[PDB]
């Protein structure tokens, strides 16, 4: 028997749009008794609206699942979530718990920033974002052009830096000629620690 | 009885001035008989100038350390190495293999970054250093000025690229003045496709 706790997706939990969950997943449940219960404590209270989802034999053992919607104030305010997964003729109950992060939360900073004059010896080049001094690492970057999302981008983990503090860079391939005529580039970042969640930052040539 | 076979640094093996080792440890050994001998295979053939350190009494068991020293070719050549454990009264010896990640090698592009023009409103402000492109994963980066060493600076993990060749970003953190007053900063990169496995690209206002 292991048990394993799950948070929500930051976007989740930032656009009240969005349903965030926590998901409890309980595995190597003997196939003797596959019968377990879950309780849920939300900051000590117990709540009862979490979806438990239908028990499923796995090749090797059962493994189950129990979703609990969550309250994007409620996580974000830093309350625990508890599962508690009772089995009968199994010695206690397994107790795991999950929050966000703790510390000081701190807005990030977002800079775009052009390819190298170097670069443009390509037929690709390179828009950066970069995206520095925040706190949790709980974020979400995203680019687009003209309202529509776009794709040849990558971004990297999160790197803690020497502040204590974290950043990242952001990656948006387009070619040569559509950065050439003109054109507006746009990087989105998701964040507790920004209003509305959310800022935008363009670059254009 | 578990035993786990590590490499040599990417700057080991990319200097001649360094010395590359592949190291073998064996933990969780029965403090009944903890001795154990190594058998070290390079590519096929065994060898027989590997280092192997005092066994240690962990508070919890023995854990034994192997060293080997290799030559810089070899590594880079893509030769298998192979660490063969042996001890007294133990079902049949362990066997662990490693070798250089297979693949293209290709080689890194480095382009410069000065800071945004929105981030002058700072005491800091962030020098970027874009590398990408490159195969394998294992890179070496680093900042200085005027030869000497720079240290405000943290590198993102290299992020697997949509052409399946990597990139990361390095951001080394200067006050406004040094980068005011013209000043050359210098983003240092070693990969074993560049030639002399080194390259310097320069930034000054
Ligand atoms: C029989 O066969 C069984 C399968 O059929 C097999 O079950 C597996 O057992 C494994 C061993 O226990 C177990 O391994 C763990 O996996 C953890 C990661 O699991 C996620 O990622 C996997 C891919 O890497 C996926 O395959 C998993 O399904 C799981 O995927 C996540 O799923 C959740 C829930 O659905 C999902 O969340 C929700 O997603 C939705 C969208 O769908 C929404 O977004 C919701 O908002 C959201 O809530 C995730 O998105 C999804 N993510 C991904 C990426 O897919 C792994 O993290 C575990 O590591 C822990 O243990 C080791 C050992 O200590 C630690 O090193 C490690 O750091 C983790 O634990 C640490 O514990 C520390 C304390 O000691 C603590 O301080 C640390 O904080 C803590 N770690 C961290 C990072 O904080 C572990 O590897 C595997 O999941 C099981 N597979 C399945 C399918 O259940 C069983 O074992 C077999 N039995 C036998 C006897 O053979
Ligand atoms: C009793 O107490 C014992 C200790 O006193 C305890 O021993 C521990 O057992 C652990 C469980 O087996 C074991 O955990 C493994 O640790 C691996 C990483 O170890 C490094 O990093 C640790 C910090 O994170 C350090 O504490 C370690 O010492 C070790 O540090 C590295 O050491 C090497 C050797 O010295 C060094 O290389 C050399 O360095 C010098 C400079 O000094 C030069 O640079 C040389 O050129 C260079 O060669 C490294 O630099 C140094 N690095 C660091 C960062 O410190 C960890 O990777 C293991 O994970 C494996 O297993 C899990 C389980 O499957 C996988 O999830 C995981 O991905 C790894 O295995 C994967 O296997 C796959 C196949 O299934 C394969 O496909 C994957 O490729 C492979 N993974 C990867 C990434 O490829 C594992 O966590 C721990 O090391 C032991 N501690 C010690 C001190 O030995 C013992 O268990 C206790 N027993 C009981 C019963 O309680
Ligand atoms: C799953 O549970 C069953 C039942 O508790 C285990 O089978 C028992 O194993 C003990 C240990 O020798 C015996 O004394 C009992 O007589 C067995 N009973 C039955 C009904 O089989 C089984 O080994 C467990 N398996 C795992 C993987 O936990
Ligand atoms: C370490 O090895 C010893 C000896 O092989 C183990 O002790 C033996 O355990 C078996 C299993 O019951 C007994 O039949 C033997 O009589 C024991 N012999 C001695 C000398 O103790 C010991 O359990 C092993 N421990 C671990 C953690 O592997
Ligand atoms: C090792 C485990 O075996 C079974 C699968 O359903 C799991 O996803 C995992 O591969
Ligand atoms: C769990 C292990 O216990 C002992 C230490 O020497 C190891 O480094 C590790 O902490």
């Amino acid at each position: 028997p292991s048990v394993f706790l799950f948070p929500p997706k930051p976007k989740d939990t930032l656009m009240i749009s969005r349903t965030p969950e926590v998901t409890c997943v309980v595995v190597d449940v003997n196939s003797t008794d596959p019968e377990v219960k879950f309780n849920w404590y939300v900051d000590g209270v117990e709540v009862h609206n979490a979806k438990t989802k239908p028990r499923e034999e796995q090749y090797n053992t059962y493994r189950v699942v129990s979703v609990l919607t969550v309250l994007h104030q409620d996580w974000l305010n830093g309350k625990e979530y508890k599962c508690k997964v009772s089995n009968k003729a199994l010695p206690a109950p397994i107790e795991k718990t999950i929050s966000k992060a703790k510390g000081q939360p701190r807005e990030p900073q977002v800079y775009t920033l052009p390819p190298s004059r170097e670069e443009m010896t390509k037929n690709q080049v390179s828009l950066t974002c970069l995206v520095k001094g925040f706190y949790p690492s709980d974020i979400a970057v995203e680019w687009e052009s003209n309202g529509q999302p776009e794709n040849n981008y990558k971004t990297t983990p999160p790197v803690l830096d020497s502040d204590g503090s974290f950043f990242l860079y952001s990656k948006l391939t387009v070619d040569k000629s559509r950065w050439q005529q003109g054109n507006v580039f746009s990087c989105s970042v998701m964040h507790e620690a920004l209003h509305n969640h959310y800022t935008q930052k363009s670059l254009s040539l």
